[PDB]
């Protein structure tokens, strides 16, 4: 808004703003699919206990905030929600495919539309490091 149009800097910032919705979308997709993959690699009740403790702490903080302004069932529901992992094998294959595609897209966007050459490096290296889809491997190598 403050930048004067027709300027080079205005065009640069406009391009960065435009190619940022894709960055946010693919980063969120990759992050959530990575979380799913890591939690599915070994679904352990220790993670359930830790998440329940954190949710209880958040409940206590919210109650304290409500007090300043003037549990067990929810813990069990959250534990059940942890049991909402995809209990198949084609589903996790699709999730891994989505994660790899998100990494590839993020690397391509960083290299091309941002000229980063650093974040794209880790993106493509991590994509190549975890069983790529055999179609992205060679373009990512290039
Ligand atoms: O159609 C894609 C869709 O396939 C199935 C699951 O792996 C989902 O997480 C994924 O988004
Ligand atoms: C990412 O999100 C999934 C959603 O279930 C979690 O299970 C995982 O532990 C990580 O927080």
């Amino acid at each position: 808004t403050k930048l004067n149009p027709k300027t080079r800097e205005f065009a640069f910032i406009e391009k960065n703003r435009k190619n940022l919705d894709n960055v946010i979308k693919y980063e969120g997709i990759a992050k959530r699919n990575d979380s799913i993959i890591k939690v599915y690699g070994m679904p352990d009740s220790e993670r359930k206990i830790y998440f329940e403790s954190y949710i209880a702490e958040l409940k206590k903080k919210d109650e304290a905030k409500r007090i300043l302004e003037e549990v067990v069932i929810e813990k069990y529901t959250t534990a059940f929600y942890e049991k909402q992992l995809p209990k198949t094998q084609i589903a996790i294959d699709s999730i891994g495919k989505e994660r790899n595609f998100a990494y590839y897209q993020l690397g391509l966007i960083y290299k091309e539309k941002f000229k980063e050459y650093t974040l794209a490096s880790d993106k493509l290296e991590q994509l190549l490091r975890n069983n790529p889809e055999e179609k992205l491997i060679l373009p990512s190598m290039y």
